[PDB]
């Protein structure tokens, strides 16, 4: 219902500079040293960015629209709460790693296999 | 001695656009919600490029120059080592961020108030 991402939109237009915004293989700048996969949320749960090497390391058909507990139960919770910083747990063999700060208006998770 | 901040440049170049080279007091885009303090270095140890955000809130005068193991020991062993992805210790009050991947190219080290 709130949505961040689209609530500021300065905010993440910031952001996806550096990167392409097609986000697809990255052959552009390589995969041996930064993320494999990107996923940019609301504040509630809702993801709404989302860089599609994840999805395809994570063999899904669509990761967006799939909330946030339907993905990962373990950090259900902790999308819930905001009460840490980061955190990297394990999925399909890569570590998924999660990171939200004050205003979790920068919060995203990426993957490390 | 091998400077990979200065090997490829577009690799640093490209990540420093977003933000401005300046990074002095970070009021273009403020403090709650973005990382307090950055830090780069090379493959073995020489920090090459850092927000003085960090330093300040670190009760230091120069922290470029210093080395990794002169800052904090605990962290110092893990960048002769590079065996892990993230991690977050404490210090000034603050979490210390760490992150490395395969190639470490994209190495940097993040405070979390």
């Amino acid at each position: 219902r709130g949505s961040h991402m689209r609530s500021l939109h300065k905010e993440l237009q910031q952001y996806i500079s550096n990167l392409s915004y097609r986000v697809k293989k990255v052959s552009e700048e390589a995969l041996m040293q930064m993320p494999i996969g990107i996923l940019l949320l609301d504040e509630e749960d809702k993801i709404e960015w989302s860089n599609r090497f994840l999805a395809a390391c994570f063999k899904e058909q669509t990761l967006i629209g799939r909330s946030l507990a339907e993905l990962s139960e373990p950090l259900a919770a902790f999308v819930k709460k905001g009460k840490t910083d980061e955190e990297i747990i394990e999925l399909n063999g890569k570590q998924l790693k999660v990171i939200v700060h004050r205003h979790e208006r920068l919060l995203y998770f990426f993957d490390v296999t």
